[PDB]
């Protein structure tokens, strides 16, 4: 059929994933959205005069790591690790969050973005410098967005695309 990419939206509790979620599928933003709800949806996209399929699986609930749960997370094929610039826990979980999914995926290479998200806010605690530093020592890319505004949104989505479309 037509090109799909799966990308899976990580962090911690709190941190936009859903509402990132549902501004790239709807172009809104949700205030409120249950943290226990993983759904997947599904958008075309033409990104480079490619048209794809984007499939956006938002993760939630219980962080248990058993081993048909990391065979499911294994079929992603780029992952937004997302973190919120006003919760330092949230930047500080990001290098567990990779570490897993290198473990599931069996690779040091997998397509990944970092995501500084909640851009909008007056509150931050996470200095860009420090979010820039961590990403380029993962060999990967660095961008912040706002869920609320939109900013950011389709780049960090069609940069981790680009991330996939090089992987080797
Ligand atoms: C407040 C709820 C919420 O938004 N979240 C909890 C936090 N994660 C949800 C997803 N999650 C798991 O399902 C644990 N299993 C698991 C996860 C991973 C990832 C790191 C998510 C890719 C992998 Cl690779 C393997 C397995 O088994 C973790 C916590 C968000
Ligand atoms: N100001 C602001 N609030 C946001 C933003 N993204 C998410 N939120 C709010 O942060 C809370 C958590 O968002 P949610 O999408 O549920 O995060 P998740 O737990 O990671 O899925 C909600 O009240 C959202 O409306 C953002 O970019 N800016
Ligand atoms: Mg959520």
């Amino acid at each position: 059929g037509m090109t799909e990419y799966k990308l899976v939206v990580v962090g911690a509790c709190g941190v936009g994933k859903s509402a990132l979620t549902i501004q790239l599928i709807q172009n809104h933003f949700v205030d409120e959205y249950d943290p226990t709800i993983e759904d997947s949806y599904r958008k075309q996209v033409v990104i480079d005069g490619e048209t794809s399929l984007l499939d956006i699986l938002d993760t939630a609930g219980q962080e248990e790591y058993s081993a048909m749960r990391d065979q499911y997370m294994r079929t992603g094929e780029g992952f937004l690790l997302v973190f919120a610039i006003n919760n330092t826990k949230s930047f500080e979980d990001i290098h567990h969050y990779r570490e897993q999914i290198k473990r599931v995926k069996d690779s040091e290479d997998v397509p990944m973005v970092l995501v500084g998200n909640k851009s909008d806010l007056p509150s931050r605690t996470v200095d860009t410098k420090q979010a820039q530093d961590l990403a380029r020592s993962y060999g990967i890319p660095f961008i912040e967005t706002s869920a609320k505004t939109r900013q950011g949104v389709d780049d960090a989505f069609y940069t981790l695309v680009r991330e996939i479309r090089k992987h080797k």
